[PDB]
């Protein structure tokens, strides 16, 4: 049933290696039985039930076996099972290359699209047979069988190239070693939870919890400069040898199917478009921050030149990338008397995951029940399950994996376990959602203190985990965050914005000690702060688009050259010799190959959406909550990305809010 929890969630993390890999052999003889079912029909007898039915069905049953083989290699704390998921998710990536190849399965979906009365059938049945073509023809399947053989073993090295690329900087366990002179600056609370070594040195990883707060806060800049170093040469021999046989690849590939560039490739199933309109939308956007970029550049020269008088330090008269986010910590104390280090205080996990959690009941007529003894992966995590609040109906669960261990995936980020679709049965299946992130655990009496950043973060990703459960869709291909890769980023960076708003910060803080709440002076400055080094941050993530487009168009060219270039061009902070960033690029391989753009892309759609409709008439209106979950979330990927904007906006969108939001004009 659709108003009820038991029997919907049907994910178990018992599993042994042995048992992952039985269940992965056996869910593929399940799964190809279909398509072979599929592909024996006759030309003539194909119809809905038994040829596009079938894989539909078929499809939300791999879907969903797949996530219990696939997702143990991201949070299981056993070794043996992570890498018997790695295996299991190679082995299935080339599965799936397998069937989406299939010639026979596509001759009798192009058939039944030019015999069938496409009127009769679902608005999504069309949408699912004009995407399902649109891929065959992607996967070269129209080329002679000697080309689509070529573009199949190519395929299959590539994904596992992708795979090895992150699983190198998962696995990577990379530290250096310190004397409590050389971490100067840093507090007793960093320091004392740090491993101690021999000779009395102190350990630091290259993780997120460990390279930012040095980065940012060590005021001794030969230890900047040697955690930069170190930082951004991780897998630096083995990611380079796999970037100079994956990205040529990914243009042979390209070229076969007939396309330019692997760019132009992946830009079609965007709502950007074509590179050309990336190209433009980049090169404009960098004109307009160009000259805070040169402000900010002057203020933090000048601010180090002080300092290194001050500290009686060697002055290079230059801006490294090791004293960046220092110098940029450092503008935001200065201008906005903001400490994050006291700001942290005022908001414990516990206080900020309630103040989240009430924030998008009310807004999106939502109600969230945690389970109790629920059966998780880890200890730590928690499930909560998601309900309509006028209905009653249940959307569905999420996960919450919020706490650094040996293991577990570096980065923030939302996992799709469920999609939130039709089943052969008739009835909606339950979508699961993880939110995995990375905050401090509680020590002694200590709970866990969370800088505003890793809040908006957790806002962040929590604006995908409402993405996925409050998406209902017909087919599974379709279903939660299954939706554009630029479009992708507008629900969780839509949520951002509740962490730059005054009443909602005071609503998400609370002392640890004393219960006190944050000064009414204190929340001016932090809700000010939103523009502190927005420049330089935001030219930033304009050289990683560039980079992204450069190296999926003009692939005989050198990675770290390429990124050395557009640092110093666009961000004026050059990329220091022998370091290597794109061996680190984590997206390159994740799926946002050329389309890391999709963020900023992604940002002019959230800005223009929450400045127009959610600042106009308050940020907590529960209408204007539930047109924003209707007409952005409830679809998935089962409309386009331009045309769900278009009927919440009731308009084409426009960079005005998103150039406000900076401190522009157009
Ligand atoms: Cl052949
Ligand atoms: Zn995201």
């Amino acid at each position: 049933s659709s108003y009820t929890v038991a029997g919907r969630n049907v994910l178990r993390w018992d599993l042994s290696p042995e048992q992952i890999k039985t269940r992965t052999e056996e869910l593929i003889v399940q799964t190809k039985q279909v398509y072979d079912a599929v592909g024996m029909l006759g030309i003539e007898e194909v119809t809905y039930e038994n040829c596009l039915q079938a894989l539909a069905d078929v499809e939300v049953k791999y879907i969903v076996e797949r996530t219990m083989l696939d997702f143990p290699q991201h949070v299981s704390s056993d070794k043996e099972v992570r890498a018997a998921s790695t295996e299991a998710d190679k082995r299935l990536s080339r599965f799936d290359i397998e069937m989406s190849m299939r010639g026979d399965i596509f001759e009798r979906i192009v058939h039944l699209q030019e015999t069938c009365d496409l009127g009769k059938i679902k608005p999504e049945a069309r949408r699912y047979l004009e995407k399902s073509i649109k891929m065959g023809k992607r996967n070269g399947l129209h080329l002679p069988e000697q080309v689509q053989n070529e573009i199949k073993s190519m395929k299959k090295r590539m994904s596992e190239l992708c795979i090895d690329f992150n699983k190198n900087l998962n696995e990577d366990d990379t530290f250096l070693v310190f004397s409590k002179a050389e971490l100067g600056a840093l507090p007793d609370d960093f320091i004392d939870s740090l491993e101690k070594t021999d000779d009395d040195k102190y350990k630091i990883t290259l993780k997120y919890p460990h390279y930012f707060p040095v980065m940012k806060k060590c005021c001794i800049p030969e230890t900047r400069r040697r955690m930069e170093m170190a930082f951004n040469t991780r897998c630096k021999e083995e990611n380079t040898i796999i970037l100079q046989q994956l990205l040529p690849l990914r243009t042979k590939v390209a070229k076969l199917l007939g396309y330019s560039t692997h760019a132009d490739f992946v830009l079609e199933m965007n709502t950007a478009k074509s590179t050309s309109r990336v190209t433009a939308f980049l090169d404009d956007l960098s004109q307009k921050l160009k000259p805070l970029g040169e402000a900010e550049r002057e203020f933090i020269l000048n601010l180090k030149k002080k300092e290194c008088k001050d500290r009686g330090f060697e002055y290079d008269g230059k801006i490294n990338a090791w004293d960046l986010y220092y110098y940029m910590t450092q503008t935001e104390e200065l201008k906005y008397s903001i400490d994050q280090e006291f700001l942290k205080e005022y908001f414990p996990i516990e206080v900020v995951t309630e103040g989240l959690l009430n924030t998008y009941q009310e807004l999106l007529g939502l109600s969230f029940e945690q389970m109790t003894d629920a059966h998780v992966w880890n200890k730590s995590v928690t499930l909560y399950t998601v309900k309509d609040k006028a209905t009653g109906e249940v959307l569905g669960q999420f996960y919450l994996d919020l706490y650094p261990r040996e293991g577990k995936y570096n980065h923030a980020a939302c996992f799709g376990l469920q999609p939130g679709c039709l089943l052969p049965d008739g009835s909606r299946m339950m979508a699961v959602a993880a939110l995995v992130v990375n905050f401090s655990q509680p020590v002694a009496g200590r709970p866990s203190l969370l800088r505003h950043d890793e809040v908006r973060t957790y806002f962040h990703q929590f604006g995908h985990v409402m993405h996925q459960i409050c998406a209902q869709t017909d087919f599974a291909r379709f279903s939660g965050t299954n939706v554009e890769t630029d479009f992708v980023e507008v629900p969780s960076q839509m949520l951002e914005n509740w962490v730059w708003d005054v009443d909602s910060l005071r609503r998400l803080s609370k002392h640890y000690k004393d219960g006190s709440p944050i000064a009414d002076d204190l929340l001016e400055k932090l809700v000010a702060s939103r523009l502190v080094n927005t420049g330089l941050l935001t030219l930033r993530q304009i050289v990683l688009s560039k980079v992204d487009q450069s190296l999926h168009t003009n692939t005989s060219l050198d990675a770290a050259s390429e990124y050395a270039k557009y640092c110093s061009e666009i961000l004026g902070v050059a990329a220091t010799p022998g370091t290597n960033m794109p061996a680190t690029f984590g997206h390159l391989a994740g799926g946002y190959d050329g389309q890391y753009y999709g963020y900023l892309w992604s940002e002019v759609f959230s800005m223009d959406m929450f400045y127009s409709c959610f600042k106009k008439e308050g940020i907590m209106n529960p209408e204007v909550g539930m047109k924003y979950r209707n007409l952005i979330l409830k679809p998935g990927g089962s409309l386009d990305g331009m045309d769900m904007l278009h009927n919440f906006l009731k308009r084409e969108p426009n960079q005005k809010a998103f150039l406000m939001s900076r401190g522009l004009h157009a």
